[PDB]
C-alpha cells in the first residue's frame, strides 16, 4: 500500500504538534499501551516491576525510553514510506532481542492513535486518524516482512 502526499500531510501535521512535547506524549502512550494490554509490560525487563500508573509517570527512565521510540517513529514517518534503512535495525532487534510479535505492534499502534485522539482533536479528526492509521499499517507491513527474512514468524 501506497500513501498520498496528503495523507502524508496529515500524519505529519500531527507529529508537529506531537513534538512540542515529545516526553509527555510518549509517557501518555507507553502508559496506555500498558494499561490496555498489561502483557506487553512483562516484554519489558527493565519496566516490568511498576505496578501502577503512578510509577510509571513517575520513572524517568521509562520517559527517556519514550523519547527514543517516539523519535525512531518519527524519523521513520518522516520518509514518507522511504524508511528501509530506518526498519532494519528495528526490525532485527524487536524480532531477535525483544522478540515482539506483530500483534503487540497493532497493540501499540492502537495507543499511539488512542493519545492522538484524546490529545490533537484539532490535527486528527477523520481523515486524519485514516491517515494515521494507514502510515502505521505500512509500518506494520514493512516490519513483518522484514521479520520473515530475519527468521521470526512474528
Ligand atoms: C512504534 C513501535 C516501536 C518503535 C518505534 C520502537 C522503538 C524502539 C527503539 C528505538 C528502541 C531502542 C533501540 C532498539 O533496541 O531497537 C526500542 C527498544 C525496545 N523495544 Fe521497542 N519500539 C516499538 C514497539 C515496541 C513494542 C510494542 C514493544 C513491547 C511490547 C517493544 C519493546 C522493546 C523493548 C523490550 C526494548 C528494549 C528496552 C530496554 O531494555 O532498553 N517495542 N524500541
Amino acid at each position: 500500500m501506497v500513501l498520498s502526499e496528503g495523507e502524508w500531510q496529515l500524519v505529519l501535521h500531527v507529529w508537529a504538534k506531537v513534538e512540542a512535547d515529545v516526553a509527555g506524549h510518549g509517557q501518555d502512550i507507553l502508559i496506555r499501551l500498558f494499561k490496555s494490554h498489561p502483557e506487553t509490560l512483562e516484554k519489558f525487563d527493565r519496566f516490568k516491576h511498576l505496578k501502577t500508573e503512578a510509577e510509571m509517570k513517575a520513572s524517568e527512565d521509562l520517559k527517556k525510553h519514550t523519547v527514543t521510540v517516539l523519535t525512531a517513529l518519527g524519523a521513520i514517518l518522516k520518509k514518507k514510506g522511504h524508511h528501509e534503512a530506518e526498519l532494519k535495525p528495528l526490525a532485527q532487534s524487536h524480532a531477535t532481542k525483544h522478540k515482539i510479535p506483530i500483534k503487540y505492534l497493532e497493540f501499540i499502534s492502537e495507543a499511539i492513535i488512542h493519545v492522538l485522539h484524546s490529545r490533537h482533536p484539532g490535527d486528527f479528526g477523520a481523515d486524519a486518524q485514516g491517515a494515521m492509521n494507514k502510515a502505521l499499517e505500512l509500518f506494520r507491513k514493512d516490519i513483518a516482512a522484514k521479520y520473515k527474512e530475519l527468521g521470526y514468524q512474528g
